[PDB]
């Protein structure tokens, strides 16, 4: 049967979402009665059955309990949608000459210590994860170096795990997360271990649901970085690393051809800390966008865990 | 505002995250995926709908399961109902619509309950507050005979609004006011207990805060679920609203239909039947249970329900 359009079904909606009720809450009524409606046009259109539906509200339970609503953003394309969305209004804008954005995804942690210019941040032993020098310099699209500029980053260890999110055991707080203000030349320095990629929680509510899709719910070893500025916009970005199997094929679909940088190979290790002579360094620059009349139109505000 | 929707790197995108592309696997679910994920990225292409916006839309679900509270707010945005108008308009097209009316189920089932021949009484806590109740009937076919050894099931809330196994307030005796009755040979079917009151969301849950955004209340009036099955016959779920209550016509659930609010009835002589008072009050609630189209009952749910062990 097809029964979205008749008077019932309009009238039903039009009182689930109040739309005739007192003055409130316009645009939340709106939303919700535009996803209401479209959701029992669905169910019409390909004729949900209540079974279905009811599978439906039961994995949305199961999302919840297992907190892992942002992690199935990222995993349908959703927090990549964002993105695409923010970089049409940025070519619309005429603006070109950043280093691009991606997305955050759901493991940052608020709180990271700030440190000037250097920032040694595995504090955990990892033994099979080799050193790494990540190091670069800030600059404006204007080309100007941006002393002060704050680089905070985060990433995963050797078995994929990040502080704060670990499953085996409690990390150190802040293990292999890091904020530099940049010196006065641009630049920032990191000092830490080499990420490896990682799969979504296997009993968890994504993985059950790329698991009825057939997809994997893996990403590619990569680097989360937030960077700003004054008188610049925050930007979200991140790096993989170059030649990780799964590069183009991050469950995520995060991976751009402008954040793969070069990995080289170096010697002198010990002299800078690092738990071995020789450690991989990876020299990654960044471009921040001016604000436009003082005013930051894409910066994000989520729920982020913190730590003291 | 930009529209991105209708272009290929979207569209692309939409194919890839549900893998429509992919290896031979679930077709059925890939395609409601990909419809979903669709509709949800042109409303957000049509809206404006910020990532603000939208981060806190993915925080409310995180809410939504961590208080086991999706079932809820199906019924609260009219979800539930809409799968009844959906079963009804079947039943019209298909000429199975000669029993007595559904409604929703609403979440609160418990598998296990006891069951009696004929009659049975269901309140086994003590509630000062509610009066006593006999709800019977007699359940037929749409034929008019009498359907012997169906199976009669009901649940109801007690006089503060809350249901065995599922009471915040502290444990209630294990299916308190929940039973189930095998009708007689004369299909009669009959239950004492004592009379429900209607009951709101939780007050800090995932449900009412939805609810209150929207300037709406999360309350439903006094009512009886129903079950009733029998070999040869349709599963009926359906309830009855207790007459006179003030949101009889504004359920948050938008659960009532006019043809389930029977008259109540005072009778005496309640002693003598093991009620608590001489005065009681008396609901006849007969049902009429459709056969089975071809040997399968095609709107029978499916869906988790709690259990428990008497
Ligand atoms: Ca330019
Ligand atoms: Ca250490
Ligand atoms: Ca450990
Ligand atoms: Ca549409
Ligand atoms: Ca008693
Ligand atoms: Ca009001
Ligand atoms: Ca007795
Ligand atoms: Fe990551
Ligand atoms: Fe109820």
């Amino acid at each position: 049967v097809k029964v979205f359009d008749t008077k019932e079904v309009q009238d039903l909606l039009k009182a689930a979402a109040n739309l005739n009720g007192d003055a409130g809450n316009a645009r939340f009524r709106q939303i919700v009665h535009r996803l209401l409606s479209d959701l029992f046009k669905a169910i019409d259109d390909l004729d949900i059955t209540p079974d279905e539906v009811w599978a439906g509200v039961n994995y949305l339970n199961k999302l919840g309990q297992d907190g892992e609503a942002a992690l199935l953003a990222a995993g349908i394309g959703l927090e990549k949608y964002l993105d695409i969305r923010m970089d049409a209004a940025d070519r619309a804008a005429g603006l070109d000459g950043g280093t691009p954005r991606t997305i955050e995804g759901p493991l940052y942690v608020a709180g990271a210590p700030v440190r000037d210019g250097v920032a040694k941040i595995d504090l955990d032993d990892d033994a099979d994860a080799g050193p790494l020098v990540i190091r670069g310099t800030v600059t404006g699209t204007d080309g100007k170096p941006l002393a002060g500029a704050l680089v905070e980053c985060w990433h995963a260890n050797s078995k994929g795990f990040y502080s704060h999110f670990d499953p085996t055991g409690a990390q150190t707080a802040f293990n292999l997360r890091g904020a530099v203000r940049t010196d006065a030349n641009g630049k920032y320095e990191f000092r830490t271990l080499m990420p490896v990629g990682y799969g979504c929680p296997p009993q968890g509510a994504t993985q059950q649901l790329l698991n009825g899709l057939g997809r994997h719910g893996n990403r590619p070893a990569h680097v989360h970085f937030f960077v700003s500025g004054d008188g610049h916009r925050k930007l979200t970005t991140q790096f993989n690393i170059e030649g990780d199997p799964l590069i183009w094929d991050d469950f995520a679909y995060a991976t751009r051809e402008e954040l793969i940088p070069h990995v080289v190979d170096k010697t002198g290790g010990a002299a800078l800390g690092m738990k071995s002579d020789a450690y991989k360094e990876i020299e990654f620059d960044i471009v921040l966008t001016p604000l436009l009349d003082g005013r930051d139109n894409q910066v994000v505000h989520r729920p982020r865990a913190s730590a003291d």
